[PDB]
């Protein structure tokens, strides 16, 4: 079948590649509105920090290389502006020439992702971070203006990674956020180490703070404070790239995302949606779920490839919402329903704080593990872990437990790999099980 | 009920403690033949390495403290010499007075563990490592003799830990082993980094090598080599501490271990056996298993506590055999049936070697993950991982998968916690699943 893909990055390029693995005959074309395909989204903060300096890590392919390797046509600077689903074409604007044209399809795969929100100020010193064009612009502005003082707005995982990287680059960032709800995927009372790490390094922060006005480099804040900054990086949320979809017969929810079934099919025949744009359900509970992260983009890409060119019995089983971020010496990871969703259940919480490994063993650090379970069936609803060591390990194990419908009580039976550098004869996970009841 | 426990360490002290949690009324007495209760068996190599300086780390309790906190009576230097099972008493030798007496019980819990094997040479320079007395003796001998050159006999995981610690303490060890099967719980080909690490630090080793004769500090070997050594640490296996049990009605296997049911009951009413002395079965396959490690001692301790004083529907579900060792920069972890047990199945092997985390993120290293599955039912039989980073995480996840008899194919569905320092959007675990078709 002739396959058209919208968006040439985490969902879209991956999906096209997976289809080509299975099907060497079909024509495949990807439209991408911006300059680059296959940029490494998650690498971008580290490019800014000069931690990742090799351009070959910042993006995997140019369209020419992608074609030479996979015989997939990718048209960059081509923006899909409408889906004409009744005639099975999309309308595409060639942004170089400013001319539009129709492209026909047998199958259409939508992976347009999300765009960064803006505070809307008229400021030449303000930047958002979503792609490699943005990353290049920030790097160039830093060099062109000998940037020293940077204001980082927003305290989600992206902003936090950007702040750490600016600091490691030798710059002097200040963090602000409109509320005290930093790193919102993590339990609110488990995020203190973020603030501790800022304090330890004398990196200023102000919560419940906002930009009030901008006059050149002079920034006036909600608090009344007035400061001079060389640069501003705004991390104030994202919005779905779905305006171009609205006129079509594809069903969008009220927030602008596309609900899909377990085959990642939209309501319209022959049209799939994957990545940040798509909404589905949790695997472990009967609730809607949207998890705009790389795992889901890649898993959906594989499932859609099977649907189109492989084993079409392969279907999604839902999200668990596993997520993680590093901030300086600490790891913050969680899985399951969001804190705000716990209220839809009768639940209990159990927690343990213990060394990540043998107490007598050096380099030890306190790991805090928390587990919420449903009182009606003893099933695990949510888990969260924060510490310098071992948090990723405990959360991945719990993700696998939830995949298997394990009860909190069965955690006593988890057989951990124990030697002094790694865990305890009764691991934190076991202790959750013992402490439950 | 009046409770008597034999052995006051990983299984015994833990079980007594767990019973007290549930039952504050019953009299509990533990007999321990040696000087110390509750010593940290797994810390001992690190005490030798002076990595653990604070001897407070090597001993968790004295009998006086145990009685103060838990009202449990522990008698050290008291060796149980016979079980008079029909009258429900044990015969106990007070090793300080050399007088024996009988102690009655309503319930008897055997956790006598295992003793170190010896090569049987008449040598004052040779030591084995099993308890804190042994650790003290080794440390004292090193100081008294200004030991430099040390012969480490045996290449099992504990001997390897002893070798590393001697090296880091500043001594010069040589490793020998009677066969080429070093670190035998791991796949033989995946053990190469042990030899690499030895070579990198110019630590000599000889496999298929044995001591032929000892004449003072002059050691003659099977190879014909003659070398001078200041000290020898023999790690040549262990044997069950069951000689005192043979006259009783308790059934022992041909190797001297005690088969138990899933309640850790022996064949004799009111007598339980836990820890290294006990044999059981695998959880995921129908085969006998013996896994003489700390997790199993602690888990059995809790189950027996519930049987005696708690919820008597709580039973063991079998072992998976999860195990792990660190050797210098590398981690070696495995779970499931042993290499020699694979032949009892029709099986296939899948493997991947990939960076532990995102390739662009600094400090990466290649992680080798291998999974064996049963061709009759796709179920995971065994998994092994070796690398500088991430091996413990992958093997713990697969232990949780096997606990639920998960299939190899379902690994594609595992939802990893992904950010660049930790994994990949398609994790090594996912890749095993994708590669299994
Ligand atoms: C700085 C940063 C750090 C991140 N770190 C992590 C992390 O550590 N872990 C994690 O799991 N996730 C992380 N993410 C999120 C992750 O990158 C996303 O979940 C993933 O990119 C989603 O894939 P996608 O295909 O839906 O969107 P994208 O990868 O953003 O690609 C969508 C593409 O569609 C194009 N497009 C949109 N509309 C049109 C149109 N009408 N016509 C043509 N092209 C169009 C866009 O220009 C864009 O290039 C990070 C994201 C950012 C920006
Ligand atoms: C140096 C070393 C390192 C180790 N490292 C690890 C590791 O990294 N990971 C892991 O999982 N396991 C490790 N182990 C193994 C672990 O310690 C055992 O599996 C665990 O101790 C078993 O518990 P147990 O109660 O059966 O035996 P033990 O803990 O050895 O206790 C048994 C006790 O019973 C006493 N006893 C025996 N007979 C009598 C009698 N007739 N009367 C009175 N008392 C008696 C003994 O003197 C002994 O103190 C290590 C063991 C050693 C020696
Ligand atoms: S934000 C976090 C993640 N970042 C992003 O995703 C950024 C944008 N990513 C993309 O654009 C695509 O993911 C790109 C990078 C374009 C994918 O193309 P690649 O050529 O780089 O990677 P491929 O998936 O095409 O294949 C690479 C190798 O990995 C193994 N492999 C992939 N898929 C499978 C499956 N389904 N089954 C078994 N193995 C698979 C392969 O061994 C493969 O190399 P081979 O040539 O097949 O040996
Ligand atoms: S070689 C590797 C293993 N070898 C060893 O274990 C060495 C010898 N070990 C022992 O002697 C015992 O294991 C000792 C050290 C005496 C400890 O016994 P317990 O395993 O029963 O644990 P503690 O009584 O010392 O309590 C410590 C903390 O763990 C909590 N806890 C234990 N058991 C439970 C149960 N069943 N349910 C809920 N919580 C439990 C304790 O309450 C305690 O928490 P703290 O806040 O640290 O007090
Ligand atoms: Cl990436
Ligand atoms: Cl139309
Ligand atoms: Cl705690
Ligand atoms: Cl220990
Ligand atoms: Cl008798
Ligand atoms: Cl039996
Ligand atoms: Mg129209
Ligand atoms: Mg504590």
């Amino acid at each position: 079948p002739k396959i058209v893909v919208v968006g040439a990055v985490a969902g879209g390029a991956t999906c096209a590649s997976q289809i080509r693995r299975l099907d060497k005959e079909s024509d495949i074309i990807i439209f991408e509105k911006d300059r680059d395909m296959s940029f490494a989204n998650c690498a971008l903060p580290y490019v800014i920090g000069e931690v990742v300096e090799d351009r070959r890590y910042a993006l995997a392919y140019t369209p020419e290389k992608f074609y030479d390797r996979k015989q997939i046509t990718v048209k960059t600077y081509h923006e899909v502006i409408a889906i004409n689903d009744e005639r099975q074409t999309v309308s595409v604007l060639n942004r170089k020439t400013n001319e539009q044209f129709e492209e026909s399809y047998d199958k259409l795969i939508l992976s347009p992702g999300a765009s960064a929100n803006s505070l809307g100020f008229e400021s030449d010193i303000t930047f958002t971070l979503r792609n490699l064009e943005d990353t290049d612009a920030i790097d160039q502005f830093i060099k062109a203006n000998q940037v020293d003082k940077v204001l980082v707005v927003g305290a989600g995982y992206v902003s936090l990674e950007v702040l750490e990287n600016l600091y490691e680059r030798g710059l002097h960032p200040t963090l602000i956020h409109r509320s005290d709800k930093i790193n919102k995927l993590m339990d609110a009372d488990m995020n203190q180490p973020i603030l501790d790490e800022l304090d330890k390094r004398e990196i200023p922060y102000r919560l419940n703070e906002e930009i009030n006005a901008i006059n050149g480099n002079e920034i006036t804040f909600k608090s009344g404070k007035v400061e001079h900054y060389d640069m501003i990086i705004e991390g104030v949320g994202t919005h779905p790239n779905s305006k171009f979809i609205e006129s079509s017969n594809i069903k969008l929810d009220r927030k602008g995302f596309i609900p899909v079934n377990d085959k990642f099919e939209t309501n319209v025949p022959n049209i799939y949606a994957i990545g940040d744009i798509a909404t589905s359900h949790y695997r472990h509970v009967d609730l809607p779920a949207s998890v705009p992260l790389a795992w889901g983009a890649h898993r959906a890409a594989s499932i859609v490839a099977e649907q189109i060119a492989g084993n079409d019995t392969i279907e999604f089983k839902g999200f668990l919402g596993n997520n993680i971020v590093k901030f300086f010496d600490y790891t913050f990871a969680s899985v399951g329903v969001k804190p705000n969703e716990l209220k839809q259940f009768d639940y209990k919480m159990v927690e343990v704080t213990q060394g990540a490994h043998a107490n007598f063993y050096p380099g030890n650090s306190p790991l805090h593990l928390r587990v919420y379970y449903d009182t009606s069936n003893r099933q695990i609803l949510r888990a969260a872990a924060v510490g310098k060591e071992g948090a990723d390990k405990r959360i991945d194990v719990l993700s696998m437990a939830m995949m298997n419908q394990l009860t909190v009580d069965e955690l006593t039976e988890f057989e951990v790999a124990f030697a002094p550098p790694y865990s305890h004869p009764k691991d934190l996970i076991n202790m959750i099980g013992y402490k439950a009841k």
